[PDB]
């Protein structure tokens, strides 16, 4: 890879899917927090910093965060 990137440093279609994916996948208690933190921030959530970021800034349990992170990655 010689030139710039597209996905960089975030690209619309990326967390458009991501939050798609996300209330297409996961549910109850679990897309409401993806897709929260994904609305409240772009910035955070496709390359979002490391499970423990988002789940201190949603102020929920890493676990949840990393099964619907896993879930909505798993497409990839």
């Amino acid at each position: 890879k010689e030139t710039v990137p597209y996905q960089i440093p975030y690209t619309p279609s990326e967390l458009e899917e991501l939050q798609q994916n996300i209330k297409l996948e996961l549910e109850g208690k679990e897309q409401e927090l993806a897709l929260e933190l994904l609305n409240y921030l772009n910035e955070k959530g496709f390359l979002s910093k490391s499970v423990e970021e988002i789940s201190d800034v949603l102020r929920c349990s890493v676990e949840e965060l990393e099964k619907v992170r896993q879930k909505v990655l798993r497409l990839e």
